[PDB]
């Protein structure tokens, strides 16, 4: 009952993914909250746990299916359901461990992984950081294989890992970025695979900072620039909520919004 | 031949002052300069004379004309017309004193006043500050006749400058503030004469800084703070372009537009 939407990478299309991506973002967010023109999703305190997680299935051209939950507070992925079996990175506290069970109620094997489902971690545990990792509609097509093979032994952990990587960045970033959206949009579209460039890292690396930035600000402008890097590595600052408007989609809630306070 | 645009007091309404506003800021600038969402009057450097002034001509329901010229660069009046008489204010320097040769060429009777029309010299003259000056439709149909009886004798100069007072603030300051426009259709459609309260002479004495300070802005955000204050003199701090969109129609143009640099 938690929404599902669905995703294939047989024949993907820049217009396929977009739907979906677009579709992502619509269950995770309702549009009551926006600041700055940029959507807020719901605030975990008090949130009910019927509205909690929502459901990415994906297939890919071998015919294999997995599905992702996503939690709606922040778009991260929590855990998978393959066929019987369903794994959970490890919870950060007693309430994420505890919402987690409410997630691929039948599977008949539940398993929670030691790990987190951070990038420092998943990194190590793949022995690549992102900036060496390819991501494209041939990757995720092999990640959905890797994750659905990985109860019968068929996925070494590091490709595991790198499998997380690769659908984290290419759903979850996405959805939080119209500008990661954009540059797997690119990937799909010239079939390209290719690892993040620094533009890409640097917006998943700030993604949190940025969001109490925007919130924090003093009509949308930054007491403390972040310091973003071009496709280059060149840095770029940023000192208002104005330049994001065309990058972030959607932001973690971080705090109430100030009253209106118009002139 | 520079443009004029007509306005009456005669039967005003809400709708035919709004008209007249929207089509003197036409008039005052093309479009090529847009920084935040908010215009730019074009630079003086290098404007040629045939583009530098506007025409505003004033009747009221006595049945008499006055013509206000105004600067493109800065939305203010320079001088006017009544009958066979024309006035202009003080200029500021040699440049300003050729321009305004190439107003009102065929009036018989030409004067150039020894004083300025910024507000302090303005309100020394009147013996009242604008705070103490009703604004309206019936101080502006008395501040056309006041214009248009001086050459004969009429109008004393305390009234003269009252006159130009009201002037300036309903035509060039709602021009440049959809907020102060906004007071004025209040002040029609109500029939209400009452002089400015804290929040529209602050927008008054703030227009230059406010514009240096958008055009100078990081991405939107004021390196300092502008003070303004609301209709009951409490503060409000300006940190950010994007609180004064609905606030500001026009800024004087203080430098080039940085490149777009968008990330």
């Amino acid at each position: 009952q938690y929404p599902i939407i669905n995703f294939t990478t047989a024949g993907a299309t820049v217009q396929s993914y977009t739907n979906f991506i677009r579709a992502v973002r619509g269950r995770l967010t309702t549009g009551a909250d926006v600041r700055h023109e940029i959507p807020v999703l719901p605030n975990r305190v008090g949130l009910p746990i019927n509205q909690r997680f929502i459901l990415v299935e994906l297939s890919n051209h071998a015919e294999l299916s997995v599905t992702l939950a996503l939690d709606v507070t922040n778009a991260y992925v929590v855990g998978y359901r393959a066929g019987n079996s369903a794994y959970f990175f490890h919870p950060d506290n007693q309430e994420d461990a505890e919402a987690i069970t409410h997630l691929f109620t039948d599977v008949q094997n539940r398993y929670t992984f030691a790990f987190g489902g951070n990038y420092d971690r998943l990194e190590q545990l793949a022995g690549n950081l992102r900036e060496n990792i390819e991501l494209g509609n041939g990757p995720l097509e092999e990640a959905i294989s890797a994750l659905y093979y990985y109860s019968t032994g068929g996925t070494q952990l590091p490709t595991l890992a790198r499998s997380f990587i690769i659908c984290i960045q290419m759903i979850s970033e996405a959805a939080r970025f119209q500008y990661i959206e954009g540059e797997m949009r690119t990937r799909i579209r010239y079939n390209r695979r290719s690892a993040p460039d620094p533009s890409v890292i640097t917006l998943e690396n700030s993604w949190g900072d940025l969001s109490t930035a925007i919130q924090e600000s003093n009509q949308g402008a930054f007491a403390s620039p972040i310091q973003l890097q071009r496709r280059n590595g060149s840095k770029f600052s940023v000192y208002d909520v104005s330049i994001l408007i065309p990058i972030i989609a959607l932001m973690v809630y971080r705090c109430a919004p100030p009253p209106s306070s118009q002139f």
